[PDB]
C-alpha cells in the first residue's frame, strides 16, 4: 500500500489549452534525495515558504507532499524499489515537483534514475539556466559575462542508454548486422567491440528547439544558438541544427542575415531582432571562455548539453548552486543539479543554493514570479554580503562561515 | 603523373623494432593547408631550419618535400582530388610529417580530411599537449595551474563517421532491425530519425591507453586519468574505463590505492608512483577549471578528447597555439590545431605559434631533442617578451604588434 499521505489541506494543480491552474494551496510532491538531500531539501523547504508567505502576504501556501525515489524509496518500500510507480503517477497527477540529489546504485544493472525520471516522464526539455551571482569565487577573470539559458533536449541521443556489452550475443548480433547488411566498413575492431546508437529525430529537435526560440521571445532574449558537432556526425547533430534552422524559418517567420547562415526572428511582443546562429560543439567550450556575452539562449542535445551547462556553471563559481528543471508537456521536474556528496550527509554543512534556485524556477514555472523574485533576490543579498557556506568560503577572505541551514537563513534574510 | 618532388639531397627516416633511424638529413613532406597554412608554413619552416641549424651546428638539416591534400590538392592536381592515395603513401614512407589546417568541403558527401588521414593510416594517437606560456592573455585567474598531455583515441567512437540519414532507406533498415530484431524500446521517435553507431573496443582503448601510461612513465609524469561517461554509455565509454585500468594492472602492475578505484603504477625507471585515476567527462570539465593541479596526462575516448583539448587550450589563453600530434604505429603526422581563417589568408597576420609548437613535437619525435628545447624556448621568450601576434596583442596593454613571419623571427631571436 502507498505510504504517500496526500495533504488534507492542498490542492491539484491542473493543465487546461498549455497552461497550468495552479491553486493558492497547491500540492507539490518533493523527493528528498539521496546524500545531502537530507541537508539541502529542508534548507529549501523553509526558503520557499517564507518566500511564498512573504509574496502573498499569507494568501497562499504549498502543501508539501513526499515522495519516493532512490535510496530513500528502497527504505521506505523495501529492496528492489529505487523508482516506485506511483513517482511517476504522483508527478504526472500533480503536475509540478521538485528533488534532491539521487544517486544510481552499480552492480545491480540499473541505469540512471534521473534520466529515468526524465525520459519515463517524457520531460524533453533540460532546462539550465547560468547566470553569475556577484560576490561568488570563481576561477575566471570576467565571470558576469556570462548569462545563458541552456535548453538541453533531454530524450534522445546516445543518453537513450541504447548499448550492447563487447562479447555479448547481442553486440556481435549488431555488429554482424552492421557490416555484412549495412556494409559498414569503418569499425577499427570488431571483435570485443561494444556499440552504441545515437538518434535523433524531426520531432525531437523541432520540440526542443520551439521550446528554446518561445523562451527567447517570452523573455526578450538576443538570440538562440544552435550547438552541434554537424561536421563530424552530419545525420544526428547535423540534422539537429538543420531542422533548428528550419523550425526558425517555418514557424517563426525567420529572415536571413546578410549571406547566411544566421537567421533573424522578430519578437512579436518587443520588436527585438532574436538573432538565430550556431557553433560547433568543441570550439563552443572555448568561446563561453573567450566570448561569453556574444551568446544567450542555447539549443543543443543532450550530451552535449550536459557538457555545456556543467562547463559553465563552474565557470561563475556556480557548481554547486546551479538550477535546473526537466519539463514536459504535462509535468515538470525541478532539481539540484549537483551530486548526493555522501561523506557530508547530515552534516548540515552543504550548499542548498542549487535545489533552491530550482524552487525558485519551480515558482515561476507556477506563475509565481513574485515569490521567485524574492529567492533570486536573498540569494543575491547572501552571496554579495560573503556570509556563505564553506565550499564558498573556502575560496574567498572575510567571509563568514555559515552552515547550510544558516545560509537558508541568510537568504530569507535577503529577501 | 606526381608532382610531388623528392629532395635530391636527403634520406627516408627508417622505423626497426619500434625506434625511429632518423639520419642528418632526413627528408620531411609537408601539407602547407588551406586559408592561413600559406601564413603559417612558411614561419615554420624558417623557424624550424633554424633551430636545427643552431642546435646542430650545422651537422643536421631537414628536406622539405612539400605533398599535398585539401584545397591545394584540388589546384595540384585536379577538381575531385581532395586526398590523393600518394600522399596517404608518402606519410606512411617517410614515417614523419607535418600539416597547417585543413578544411573540408561541404556539398559533395565528402567527410573530414584531417579525420580521413588519421583513419586511413590508423594514427590512433591524438596527442595535444597543453601548457601555458607566461605572458599569454588568458580568461582565467590562474592559466600556470594547467599542464596537462591529453592522449585522445583517434580511430573508433562516433568519430568514426558511421551513420545514416533520417527518412533514408537506411536509416529505416537500421531502425526496423533494431526495434524488431534487438527489441530496442528506447528510440523516442522512430520516424524522420537519423542513426550513429558508437563502438569502442578492448584492442582500440588498451593500445591507447598503453600509450598514455609509457608516456607517463618516460616523462616521469604524476597521474594518468581516465576520462569517460561510463556512468550513462556502460558498454563504449565505460568499457574503456575499465579496459583502461585492468591494462594498468595486467601490463604495468598497477596496484590498488586505499579501497579503489584508483591504482599506482610504479616507475620503472625513476620509482615515483603514478596515480590512474578517472573521472566522469562532465565533471572533469568543470575539474580542470577548479583544480587543474591535480589532472597531468589524460586518456579518453574520440570526442571527449576533442572537447577536452579545446576546452583546455581556451583556458590557458592557447586557443590558437596548441600543438597536436596523430601517432601510429608505422607514421606520424603533427598538426595545426587551429582552423583556415580563410578571411586573414595571405595576410601574414595570424598566429604561426601552433604548427610551430607542433614542428617542435615532431622534432622532439625525430630523437631532436636539442632542437625542439630550442623552439620551446625561443617561444617562451617572445610571448613572455610581449612581442607578439594580433590575436594576443588585441587582449594587452604595452604589447608589441608583430606579423605573422615577424613572429617567427622573434621565436628565433629568443632561441
Ligand atoms: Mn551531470
Ligand atoms: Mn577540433
Amino acid at each position: 500500500e502507498s505510504k504517500v499521505v496526500v495533504p488534507a489541506q492542498g490542492k491539484k494543480i491542473t493543465l487546461q489549452n498549455g497552461k497550468l491552474n495552479v491553486p493558492e494551496n497547491p500540492i507539490i510532491p518533493y523527493i528528498e534525495g539521496d546524500g545531502i538531500g537530507v541537508d539541502v531539501t529542508p534548507a529549501m523547504l523553509k526558503v520557499v515558504d517564507a518566500a511564498v508567505e512573504k509574496a502573498y502576504k499569507g494568501e497562499r501556501k504549498i502543501s508539501w507532499m513526499e515522495i519516493y525515489t532512490g535510496e530513500k524509496s528502497t527504505q521506505v518500500y523495501g529492496q528492489d524499489v529505487w523508482l516506485p510507480a506511483e513517482t511517476l503517477d504522483l508527478i504526472r497527477e500533480y503536475r509540478v515537483a521538485i528533488k534532491g540529489p539521487l544517486t544510481t546504485p552499480v552492480g545491480g544493472g540499473i541505469r540512471s534514475l534521473n534520466v529515468a525520471l526524465r525520459q519515463e516522464l517524457d520531460l524533453y526539455i533540460c532546462l539550465r539556466p547560468v547566470r553569475y551571482y556577484q560576490g561568488t569565487p570563481s576561477p575566471v577573470k570576467h565571470p558576469e559575462l556570462t548569462d545563458m539559458v541552456i535548453f538541453r533536449e533531454n530524450s534522445e541521443d546516445i543518453y537513450a542508454g541504447i548499448e550492447w556489452k563487447a562479447d555479448s550475443a547481442d553486440a556481435e548480433k549488431v555488429i554482424k548486422f552492421l557490416r555484412e547488411e549495412m556494409g559498414v566498413k569503418k569499425i577499427r575492431f570488431p571483435e570485443h567491440c561494444g556499440i552504441g546508437i545515437k538518434p535523433c529525430s524531426e520531432e525531437g529537435t523541432k520540440r526542443l528547439v520551439r521550446a528554446a526560440i518561445e523562451y527567447a521571445i517570452a523573455n526578450d532574449r538576443d538570440s538562440v544558438t544552435l550547438v552541434h558537432m554537424g561536421n563530424i556526425m552530419k545525420f544526428t547533430e547535423g540534422a539537429f541544427k538543420d531542422w533548428g534552422y528550419q523550425l526558425a524559418r517555418e514557424e517563426f517567420g525567420g529572415e536571413l542575415i546578410d549571406g547566411g547562415p544566421w537567421l533573424k526572428v522578430k519578437n512579436p511582443n518587443t520588436g527585438k531582432e532574436i538573432v538565430i546562429k550556431d557553433v560547433i560543439a568543441d570550439a563552443f567550450l572555448q568561446q563561453i571562455l573567450l566570448r561569453p556575452a556574444e551568446y544567450d539562449v542555447i539549443a543543443c542535445m543532450n550530451l552535449n548539453g550536459d557538457y555545456i551547462s556543467d562547463a559553465l556553471a563552474a565557470q561563475v563559481g556556480g557548481i554547486g548552486i546551479a538550477p535546473g528543471a526537466n519539463i514536459g508537456d504535462e509535468c515538470a521536474l525541478f532539481e539540484a543539479t549537483h551530486g548526493t556528496a555522501p561523506k557530508y550527509a547530515g552534516q548540515d554543512k552543504v550548499n542548498p543554493g542549487s535545489i533552491i534556485l530550482s524552487a525558485e524556477m519551480m515558482l515561476r514555472h507556477m506563475g509565481w514570479t513574485e515569490a521567485a523574485d524574492l529567492i533570486v533576490k536573498g540569494m543575491e543579498g547572501a552571496i554579495n554580503a560573503k556570509t556563505v557556506t564553506y565550499d564558498f568560503e573556502r575560496l574567498m577572505d572575510g567571509a563568514k562561515l555559515l552552515k547550510c541551514s544558516e545560509f537558508g537563513d541568510a537568504i530569507i534574510e535577503n529577501m
